[PDB]
């Protein structure tokens, strides 16, 4: 029984490796995921980087030199911090880069059947990086992904940002069982690199319950790939956005309001009567299932969009403008 072992950067549990390395996909196995963390706990550690500067994958001999080293490398680093060199971090948030290696290590060891995932840590890293750096967050906010699937987009959220809570929601078996698994693996692993993630929580439901009515209405930031959805669930979602705070977010791949909504008292019930709506800044060289670049839209609650529509209606010239209008849209 012939193993490959990385030590932990900051003394964890090694890592442990059957010989010969596991496949997990056609693009993902052992191997790979072994020089990658090598590599990244470099980036890491530069003293680490420094002393390193990987050939064969599939000889043993070739893959335990290079895992021997990096462990070698590893001890010489521990002994550097018993001296008067300080020691690491272990409280800051992983890079992005280093984010994505860990997201996928932990998806590597969570999801043994990648088939049965039969949907629509995917390549959606990068869109969610890019949200991450717009949409800023504090640690007043609560997040929420409506539909976290095994959470991995909850995972990558709680890692980069400091809310005071990070939740995922999935009402099916398959992919709420993995994310149990996703959540321990996760934990791990991060404690592994020694970096830190806020709160989350992975959790069983839906999404339309009465139950997740209140805590819809409770939260400030929610994301939600509601491209594919229906316009019955989509009408159910903007039924329980409309409960918001002043202030809420809505980050979604389509829009729940038109973009240039004109109030009057036609549509005085829709929800575009209390949010602005944003086109945002797509990720340059994207792309989609559709062939499209991607384009996502921010949802903003903010109720003086009706307040003053309410005040319009009382002053007599803006009434009659208004009524103008109408009459002449009418043709
Ligand atoms: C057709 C259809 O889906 N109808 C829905 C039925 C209504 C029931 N409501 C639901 N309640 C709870 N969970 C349900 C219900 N609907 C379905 N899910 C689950 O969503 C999961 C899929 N998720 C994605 C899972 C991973 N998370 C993400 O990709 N998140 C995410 C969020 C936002 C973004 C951006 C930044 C682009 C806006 C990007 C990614 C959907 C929403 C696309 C599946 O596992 C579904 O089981």
């Amino acid at each position: 029984k012939l193993e490959l072992r990385l030590k932990s950067p900051v003394g964890a549990e090694p890592a442990v490796y059957p010989w010969p390395l596991p496949v997990y996909d056609k693009h993902h196995d052992a191997a790979h995921e072994i020089i990658e963390t090598i590599r990244w706990v470099c980036e890491e550690i530069p003293d680490l980087k420094l002393a390193m500067e990987d050939y064969d994958t599939k000889s043993f001999e070739s893959m335990q030199r290079l895992c021997d080293k990096y462990n070698r490398a590893i001890d010489s680093i521990h002994q550097l911090w018993k001296g008067t060199t300080q020691p690491m971090k272990l409280n800051t948030r992983p890079s992005t880069g280093l984010l994505r290696h860990i997201l996928q290590q932990v998806y590597n060891h969570s999801v043994t059947d990648p088939e049965k995932l039969n949907n629509y840590g995917e390549t959606s890293f990068d869109l969610v990086a890019q949200m991450i750096d717009e949409i800023k967050m504090t640690d007043d906010d609560l997040f929420v992904d409506l539909g976290s699937g095994v959470g991995q987009v909850v995972l990558q959220v709680a890692a980069a940002t400091n809310c005071k809570h990070h939740y995922g929601v999935e009402k099916a078996d398959i992919p709420a069982k993995y994310a149990e698994t996703m959540d321990r693996e996760f934990r791990k692993w991060m404690k592994w690199y020694g970096k830190k993630h806020a709160e989350y929580t992975l959790e069983r439901g839906d999404f339309l319950s009465e139950e997740w009515r209140e805590r819809i209405a409770n939260t400030s930031v929610i994301f939600v790939n509601n491209f594919a959805f229906g316009p019955e669930v989509d009408h159910q979602l903007k039924e329980r956005f409309a409960n918001m705070k002043e202030g809420g977010r809505i980050v979604s791949s389509k829009p729940f309001a038109p973009l240039n909504f004109r109030i009057n008292s036609r549509n005085l019930s829709d929800i575009g009567t209390i949010m602005r709506v944003v086109e945002l800044s797509p990720l340059k060289g994207s792309v989609s299932w559709t062939g499209k670049p991607v384009s996502y839209y921010l949802h903003t609650i903010d109720r003086t969009i009706l307040e003053n529509y309410f005040s319009s209606l009382k002053n007599p010239k803006l009434r009659e403008e208004q009524e103008a209008a109408r009459r002449r849209q009418q043709r």
